């Protein structure tokens, strides 16, 4: 079936990008980077992000495949040494699909909306980031203080994570908000903890006084200019990825941080 | 219908108790304390978990009901002043249930299963806290501290919020486990953020030394002596409330901690 | 004696400061903003850091007082209405001075130094901060993040705060480190906690591989290019206050926290 | 000189500790658990806490050493493997005393006054923490949570660390309070972050209603009943090592914590 392969672009990965192919040339597995069914990451998951980024318009006819050639990845599960086994795995097929969902983040000014894998992230443009907080139109807060994360259920290990938030489970339909450096004292007052939204629930940030964000959504960070509304919620489209043996979040967790 | 009120045992909470009796003997509501259908609490929030545990072998033929006499609790979220209308809705009818999850504890020595609204901790019986947390059958990390907290939905704005957890809505079906004052150095290493469980999921705790623990659910903390096994799920049950206005979850949370 | 006046620029602040001056003028107290003796801040902490920054050259000769005309402020600690009370006390004298220390940064390419009064913060360029952390010619850690902050005795109730840093009485000479967001896992490894280093010893920073940095001390924040070494010591220069009733830090502290 | 040896009890500690002694009989160093100037302790810093609080009435008297079987301590900066080396500067002397800062804590109902190395703590006998924090017989805050930690500077590396304190160079004359899981609402506020307080400055817990708390000094942790006062300050004694090479504190913190 139809199939693209992304590198991280060093020597590594691109000399097994080319031994794939080859691989795949014994097989009928025509190379389409165009309207490819399966996608596969190779290097980090910085580029896995680049990979889900270049086909998020066709996430729901892809399953991704992460191969890590530096440490091990959350998205890319894959080692080198494995690469020949996952070629013969794929040709064939026989491999179940597992959903993971998304985070929609919409900022109007007309309205421009994006689509993330870890998380979107506000700060201001220079000098203090104001802005209120509003949950299913029910203002919950002023925040102030340095920024704000959504992080999708997969992203929790990432920037999430540094901001204290909680890791949870991909299974879990839901966006969690985390705080950066918030003020608080007897004027200013933030709930502090990180919040954890489920789907169809709406957190819509508006400004107070500057009106200009630099908004960033897993690599790409762009300064947005007279901004009205940010809003964000769960996703309904969800990345879906090729799995072939049991590799458990929690024991990808274990991994990274314990062991 | 059958009812039963229980009251925080002060003069304020007493006398209004007998107020709603006299208003219910007003209508068709039988007093019955042994198979109530509506249990009203009256108090805060302690005194609504004494009121959930008094009855949790009923959970599903029950609509619970609270009035804070103190401050705005998050399960007594009705106030004085608004006795007597809840007493006419209430004698009618056309009230929806909503439900909270609840979290199942079991403990191996037989065996021991608690219902907890809030959450169940873990501590030592005097010394060091030493548990091997285990997820799903997979060994995730060696737990070194002063104990664990496995918090509810409900309950993540409680003990959890202290221990820097993270608030999350009751539509969610999950438990949060929270550590308490971990050690971290090259010997011992543990996750620090806390962890999100869907339902389906069990966390077992397996001591490593010392088998004595003091556990804790909402208001009850007893002392378990050669303990084999503590395991944590989402329980099937669920506890269902009696809604009349909107009280939405972030809202009440704005009220108890920003303004 | 000489003194000067620092106003936020507000109808309120400007038409105090016109009232002291007057009121200055019925004693022989020379209005002098070149060599001034005596500097009044009237406004916020954010008006009090300008008038600092404005004479940091001449601090061994001046005592500075505060007023704030918003809320209250840590360092203007005096209300609008005591305002004639300061104007009698200033111009006899018989008061003693309270000094603060003061936070040096060293930031080499020539080199340049900067006197800080609440913190010195060191951020990246776009992109990741990664710089190594180098104590008194000690490689300690390899920082991977959002950034550092160097807080005075007296800063730590600012930004120093806000990311989990300890408060610590100005008597004691010192600085405090702090994180911005680190990451954590197999590779990388910082120490999360916060750092007290007393006086003589140097916190100095050393690129990896970019080499440009947002640095920031107390409200300005200019960005270099080029950067070799940030040295972080506590200043042998000191702030001097001019204190008139008893006004601890710690009750400064809890009537902005607490109540 | 006199001196005296402590161990941990295991086979390791036991075998090490009659070779030094041999090896100080080929010297005139005379073995007197009495009244020794030279206390060598031989296990961990558990084993050489036991030995301060051992002759914690002569540390003006006696330079402290320590050897760590298992892992690196932070009193316990020795390895087994510089024993001799250890025994041969030791008999001769020409070593530097460096001190370290301790913690004096008051028990008022009498009084019992205890000193500290690492930390003193308390928490409630069972059910709520609820004290009022006096700073210099100023009101700070009523704190209501698990309990509180007073660390000495070179206990900031214990457990001052695990409830997210900062750490500091034993240089710092100064004692340290970090928070239990405090709760913070509307109606309950404390300052959640740590404190850093200075000599000559005292901390005095007063108790609301509960008068019997859980209160531990290093190892030990005894009930006390019908407590007035708890005092913290910092201690005009000072426990004095005996270092030969340089191992400076922040190298001590990397290696135990970092690599
Ligand atoms: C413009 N101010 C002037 C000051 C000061 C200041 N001194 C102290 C102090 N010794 N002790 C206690 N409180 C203090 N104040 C309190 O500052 C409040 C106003 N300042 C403020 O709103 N600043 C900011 C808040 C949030 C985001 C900001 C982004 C960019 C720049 C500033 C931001 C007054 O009401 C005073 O009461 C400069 C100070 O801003 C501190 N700062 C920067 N970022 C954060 C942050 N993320 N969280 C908390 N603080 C931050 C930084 O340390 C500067 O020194
Ligand atoms: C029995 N030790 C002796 C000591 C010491 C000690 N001094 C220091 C220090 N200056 N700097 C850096 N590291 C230190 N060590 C490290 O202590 C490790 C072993 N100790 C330990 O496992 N203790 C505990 C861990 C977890 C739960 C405990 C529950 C009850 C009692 C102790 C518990 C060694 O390997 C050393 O390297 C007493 C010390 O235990 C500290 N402590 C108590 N509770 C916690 C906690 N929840 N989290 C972190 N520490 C805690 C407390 O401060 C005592 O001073
Ligand atoms: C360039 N990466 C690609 C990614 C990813 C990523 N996904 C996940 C995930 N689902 N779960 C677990 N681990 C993850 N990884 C781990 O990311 C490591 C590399 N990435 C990284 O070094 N990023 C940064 C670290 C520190 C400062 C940065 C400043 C600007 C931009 C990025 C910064 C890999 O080794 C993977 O293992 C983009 C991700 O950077 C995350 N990020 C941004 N800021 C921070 C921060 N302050 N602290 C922690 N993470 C931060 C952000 O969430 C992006 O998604
Ligand atoms: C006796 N209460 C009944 C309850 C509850 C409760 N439910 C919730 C909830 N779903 N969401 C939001 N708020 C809640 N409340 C708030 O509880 C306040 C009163 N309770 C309280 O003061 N409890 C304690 C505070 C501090 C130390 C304690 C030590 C031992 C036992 C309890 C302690 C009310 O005003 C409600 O508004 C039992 C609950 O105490 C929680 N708890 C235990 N330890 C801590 C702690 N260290 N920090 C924060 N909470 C703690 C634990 O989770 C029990 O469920």
């Amino acid at each position: 079936m139809k199939y693209m392969i992304t590198s991280k672009g060093d020597e590594k990965s691109d000399l097994l990008r080319l031994n794939m192919i080859a691989g795949f040339g014994e097989y009928d597995m025509e190379y389409d980077d165009v309207e490819p069914e399966i996608v596969i990451s190779i290097g980090g998951d910085g580029t896995f992000l680049s990979a889900f980024h270049q086909y998020e318009e066709r996430l729901d006819e892809i399953a991704f495949i992460g191969i890590h050639t530096g440490h091990l990845g959350f998205y890319a599960d894959w080692r080198p040494a494995e690469a020949d086994k996952l070629v013969k795995l794929l040709a064939k097929g026989e491999y179940q699909k597992v959903s993971y969902p998304l985070l929609k983040t919409t900022v109007k000014y007309k309205e421009a909306t994006y689509l993330a894998l870890n998380e979107s992230t506000v700060k201001s443009s220079g000098g203090p980031f104001v802005v209120d907080v509003v949950i299913n139109d029910i203002h919950f807060e002023r925040f102030r203080g340095d920024g704000l994360c959504m992080s999708t259920p997969s992203g929790t290990t990432a920037y999430n994570k540094s901001l204290g938030g909680a890791l949870m489970h991909p299974s879990i339909e839901a966006m969690q908000l985390t705080e950066m450096a918030s003020i608080n004292n007897r004027v200013y007052r933030t709930i502090g903890s990180p919040l954890v939204f489920p789907k169809h629930h709406v957190v819509s940030l508006q400004p107070v006084n500057d009106k200009d964000f630099q908004i960033s959504v897993d690599h790409l960070s762009i300064l947005h200019r007279d901004v009205q509304e940010i809003r964000y919620e769960v996703s309904a489209k969800k990345i879906h990825f090729a799995r072939f043996r049991s590799f458990p979040f929690w024991r990808r967790v274990h991994d990274s941080f314990i062991e």
